[PDB]
């Protein structure tokens, strides 16, 4: 129809002249319109079949095809393809049709396929270990969460060693223990921390107005990184400011910190082993960096990560926590779905900046300015003092 | 924003100006612009947190929720909902914060919940029970396929008996078979019958010329309703033509045909157990009829079904297989991913329209007359004689 190419035009347009703020703001109205205008037969066939993407896209990651085919420069028919990766020549032809309908691939005229916006990220390692991620870890997670609250009658889950994590995986273990006694989930989460999500905190962080007339002198330390994964905050933080005197610390686990060590730059980051269960070793840091950390814990244990640093903080000091801050109403899909998913296999959840504040006054801390710097779905860092 | 309302106002004036399928070509291409104006990181978070919809309408459904929801004639905050159906109230706030976002209920200004489309459709029983198949029988076989494929080398499917259905319920039976052996989900696949697609076939089949000067007389049957579950065909059949003379015959296993007789009429429909792995009893009828049929079955089984209606056929009799008939190139997602679900749960296919006629050609049938009636996703009724 000549209608539906006159929106399309339209979208793209207005896309375009927008920011990725705006674009998202677009993809989410897309969405409601769709699912407003679906019949009920619709809905139920949308339900049942967007099931299939993960399925098809780890098949597709464990044929190296999206690999294969961002690197090909000219199209590829259904036999090669089948051919050159070891799959069945049927069982290819029918997996590219139904990626070429989800925009997994791109089909041409003479049915032949390339890569599309969606090949090329499923073929950045970082990426793709998200998506199996979701297939080996969560998947399994959320199957087993209807038919684990009916047992328990539906309780508030509250307890990382008492959610569906426990029933899907056959253990009493929690998530983080268990994940150690399993070599090639570890390997796929080693990968999945080399993803750097954009943009970041200091996008719009006032690292000068924050810092007010705190010294570095003797030789404090300006930026600790707990639980900083590959390092990302700190190597954007001596790339923004690095005249910035003050010693920049990334904190993590042996395993992670080796890993680390290929992208670190030679030198201004520190790297230390430390277990943000254990008392802060650092003295008189000026920001205390925890991001993406403490949604994964109930807030009986977020606490405890808070409460061993609070003892490690002048007045000048500050506690920093990057993460989500979903609104109290109208939240997106992008938070409200990491809320199930979190509560099924960590028993954590999501918090308002209401219920940061309020887990914040428990260690002590209160809330002295919070700077978004994503837009609709809310990731801010928020900065906290004591008194 | 002031933009996104006017894309959602402008979009909904143009969808009640068409039809349902002009709509359905407005929601494909929401679908086609989402996904080409996400970032790599939502193409990712995408996939990972769309499953949660069935797992979370599952939840629902255990509740009662959404029939509770819909017969509400006042909003509802999360606690009241929370103490008449039993579940924790803050487990029942993050699932409706949850459900909010998706479209599944309404949340207000005030934060509380009212039914939206998405609310009415899972209230309905039929459409209910699509969506329970989706999570129990569904979900766990597509669970399986990714390693299944690895294990035997990513192999062609075309056996019912040898796919990711026997690796995902540790069985050796067929989907059919061990169907019968669970008590709960044959209920539910029961239920699950009484959903009436539409439209069907009869709003383009042209009866009367197909019909021609075909005599009833003696008591020849003019429609025969093989696997007709609940006989929604025939009784439409009834309705639209009530004084085209002949027998309208439905035919099914007796527990199902038991169970439609709550909906059938009083007379004008007779109800007969048959197998149709087995000869057809009835001779000579106009119209044999196969709908959502041969769908479910590879080719060698579906020949044998076609086969065995074959000798009961005169030379003005006709089969009428309605199934899906997808294009050569550009199928889409709703007729891509059955494929994918069908291939894995019982080792058959879509076909498209030649796929159809060689399955045909190795029965004796030759295609004369395609009468689709959806669009863009195409359901038709195609019509075969012998020779
Ligand atoms: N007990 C513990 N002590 C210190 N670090 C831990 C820990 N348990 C998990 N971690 C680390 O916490 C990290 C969470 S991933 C978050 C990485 C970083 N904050 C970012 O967003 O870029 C992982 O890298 C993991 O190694
Ligand atoms: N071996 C068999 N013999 C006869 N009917 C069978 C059968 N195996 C399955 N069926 C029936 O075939 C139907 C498939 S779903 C049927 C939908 C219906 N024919 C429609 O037009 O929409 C079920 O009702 C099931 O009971």
């Amino acid at each position: 129809m000549e209608t539906v190419a006159a929106i399309k035009t339209l979208i793209q347009q207005l896309a375009q002249s927008t920011d990725q703020f705006g674009r998202a703001e677009i993809n989410d109205a897309l969405r409601e319109l769709q699912y407003s205008l679906e019949t009920p037969f619709d809905t139920v066939m949308r339900m049942s079949l967007d099931t299939c993407q993960v399925a098809v896209a780890r098949i597709g990651s464990d044929l190296g095809l999206f690999k294969h085919l961002s690197q090909c420069a000219s199209p590829q028919s259904a036999e090669e393809l089948a051919d050159h990766l070891g799959c069945g020549r049927e069982l290819m032809s029918r997996l590219l049709r139904y990626m070429a309908s989800v925009r997994m691939v791109q089909q041409t005229d003479d049915i032949k396929y390339i890569s599309s916006n969606i090949t090329q990220t499923l073929a950045v390692p970082g990426l793709e270990a998200g998506m199996r991620h979701a297939f080996e870890n969560l998947w399994p997670v959320l199957m087993a969460l209807p038919d684990f609250l009916a047992e328990r009658k539906y309780p508030d889950i509250v307890d990382a060693k008492d959610t569906a994590f426990q029933k899907a995986f056959n253990t009493d273990q929690d998530c983080f223990h268990w994940l150690a006694t399993q070599p090639t989930r570890i390997a796929n989460f080693k990968v999945l921390l080399t993803d750097e999500r954009t943009p970041n905190f200091l996008s719009t962080f006032p690292l000068e107005k924050e810092l007010g007339s705190w010294s570095a002198e003797p030789e404090k330390a300006l930026f600790v990184d707990i639980g900083g994964g590959m390092g990302h905050a700190c190597i954007r933080l001596r790339e923004k400011y690095p005249n910035q005197p003050g010693r920049v610390i990334l904190q993590d686990l042996p395993p992670v910190l080796q890993a680390a060590q290929a992208t670190l730059p030679l030198s201004g980051i520190e790297s230390m082993p430390h277990n943000f269960h254990t008392p802060q070793p650092v003295q008189g840091a000026k920001f205390y960096f925890l991001r993406l950390i403490l949604r994964d814990f109930p807030d009986h244990q977020a606490l405890e990560i808070l409460q061993n640093i609070v003892p490690a903080m002048d007045a000048e000091s500050r506690i920093v926590i990057d993460d989500g801050v979903p609104p109290e109403k109208g939240a997106r899909w992008a938070e409200t779905g990491t809320d199930i998913c979190i509560m099924s296999a960590l028993g954590s959840k999501e918090r308002t900046q209401r219920q940061w504040e309020e887990l914040a006054a428990k260690a002590g801390l209160q809330l002295q300015a919070l700077y978004q710097y994503t837009w609709p779905v809310v990731n801010a860092a928020m900065v906290f003092s004591l008194q």
